């Protein structure tokens, strides 16, 4: 979660 | 991964 990969910013799901 | 939860900083595994 949050920032990098997963649920949030960068990779996987959400933004970036 | 990275910063928040998962593999890295904050929650789950790594630091914080």
């Amino acid at each position: 979660v949050g920032a990098x990969a997963x649920v949030x910013w960068x990779w996987x799901w959400x933004w970036x």
